[PDB]
């Protein structure tokens, strides 16, 4: 599981 916010 991977999550990124930028």
């Amino acid at each position: 599981l991977f999550i990124e916010w930028l």
